[PDB]
């Protein structure tokens, strides 16, 4: 099947190698779809894929065992990459507030689709991606930038309801 | 309507049962279990956040949860006309410690090896059998630390020649 749906993805954005011991392997190929599916099998790879980025303009894919917490990686902007990251080596649960919480959950906790944090509608805010490096406010996921209570969550695309904490769970449940 | 059956954990005759009557369940009468998942993954007219859905074979039709089998006061029940199928999006994907209570997905050792099903004996003969002491929530090949025993989630490997080994299951804690 098609698994490139599956991956989290974050567009214009590829990742720089570092260090120098980390293993890579590239192909070209012809669409995005047929690195996601090598890369959820790990079909011919010699690691355990977390991540992979196809170059739109090169039309080539780069499968790599870290993603884009690793450490030895630099997260950088591109406009012919577009980064897919595993979502089984993307946190999905949060300890505090939910902090540093890099998941894809963009449902509030009354199921209201989350309105994206680039977007003013329905609602005005200066929770702008820019001034908030590293918070990784991109897409409509729930976030917590200022580190609230709460935990993450998001302005809705409901006009009446502005925001709304979503339901993630804390990593210690279970 | 990107089919999303495969971005879940499947629990082959089994439903959920909750007590607190203030939930907000849907149900609809469809086709497939994977019009189910495009659904709940989308969250397309759910009054709720959907963290699982059982499609019954013999109704052909879909219950929408606002909870798994990890969320208080819910209870799994057998059903041979029951298939449940939890998101990953709510099912703990790191650990903490040895990870005794690690209900993921991973399936393949650190190494790469592709692990082996706890219900096989092949390549490895073993004792993680159902009812045993060591046997709680083995499912599928998934990597699991009964009792946490191990240094983290391990499984039987597929490679005769490396009975077992520990997977690669991230510490919540680190990042």
């Amino acid at each position: 099947r098609n698994t490139i749906h599956e991956f989290k993805k974050s567009a214009k954005t590829t990742l720089i190698k570092i260090d120098p011991a980390l293993k890579i392997k590239t192909k070209k190929v012809n669409t995005a779809d047929q690195c996601a599916n090598r890369c959820t099998r790990n079909k011919g790879l010699p690691f355990t894929c977390k991540a992979f980025v196809f170059d739109k303009a090169r039309k080539q894919c780069l499968w790599f065992p870290f993603n884009s917490m690793s450490s030895g990686v630099k997260k950088e902007f591109g406009h012919e990459f577009d980064l897919y990251e595993n979502k089984d080596y993307i946190r999905n649960c949060i300890i505090g507030k939910g902090r540093s919480y890099k998941g894809t959950v963009s449902i509030t906790k009354s199921g209201i689709k989350c309105q994206p944090w680039s977007s003013m509608i329905p609602h005005e805010h200066s929770f702008l991606p820019s001034s908030y490096r590293g918070k990784d406010l991109q897409e409509n996921y729930c976030r917590n930038p200022r580190g609230e209570e709460g935990g993450p969550w998001c302005f809705t695309s409901n006009p009446e309801v502005r925001y709304e904490v979503c339901d993630i769970p804390q990593c210690s449940e279970v």
